[PDB]
């Protein structure tokens, strides 16, 4: 359960990637920095689920990068085991948003002692969803299931995956109001 934790610098290309898409909604707020998440057991337990989904839904673009908001003592755990059973209404699974608005909300991005917030950009494999429900622990069932259930199936605004390896916590936006 290894990993490293690389900072990016601003006059990367990288950070103006995960900048200006953080900035679409949360232009307001102030960035300090935005650091790369290098766990290479997770990555690769991820890809084993990528190459899995994507020999399986066809035409379909099984990945999505979501956003996911969380207290500054989550971190550590999150950079070690991902969105983790011990970690996780339309069901009882862990919730990625489209635009980061609904992650730097303050009751999911706490702000801690120092007023800092944590906003994960994280790769989900959404694969083929459907709409959820509050009694659900795992997907429903198609007729096998679902990979997500999401809040709107033509216009979604989040998605909640249930199974671990669904989704790798690839940055961590650290900023404030
Ligand atoms: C429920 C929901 C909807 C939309 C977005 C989010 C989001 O960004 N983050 C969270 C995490 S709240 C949390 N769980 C644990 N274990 N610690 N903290 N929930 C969301």
């Amino acid at each position: 359960q290894n990993f490293c934790v690389v900072e990016l610098l601003p006059s990367d290309p990288e950070y103006n990637t995960v900048a200006s898409k953080f900035n679409q909604t949360c232009s307001h707020f102030r960035i300090e920095k935005i650091e790369r998440i290098q766990n290479p057991d997770l990555w690769n337990s991820y890809q084993a689920k990528k190459k899995t989904m994507d020999a399986k839904n066809g035409q379909t673009m099984n990945e999505k990068q979501l956003f996911h908001g969380t207290d500054a003592g989550s971190v550590p755990h999150v950079n070690r085991n991902g969105f983790n059973r011990s970690y996780a209404a339309y069901g009882k699974g862990t919730y990625f948003a489209v635009n980061a608005n609904y992650s730097a909300n303050d009751t999911y991005s706490r702000p801690d002692a120092n007023g800092r917030k944590h906003v994960y950009y994280v790769r989900v494999l959404t694969g083929i969803y459907t709409h959820g429900n509050h009694s659900l622990i795992v997907p429903p069932s198609k007729n096998d299931l679902y990979d997500t259930v999401t809040d709107n199936v033509h216009h979604p605004s989040l998605f909640v995956a249930f199974y671990d390896y669904q989704a790798y916590p690839e940055y961590l936006i650290t900023f404030r109001k």
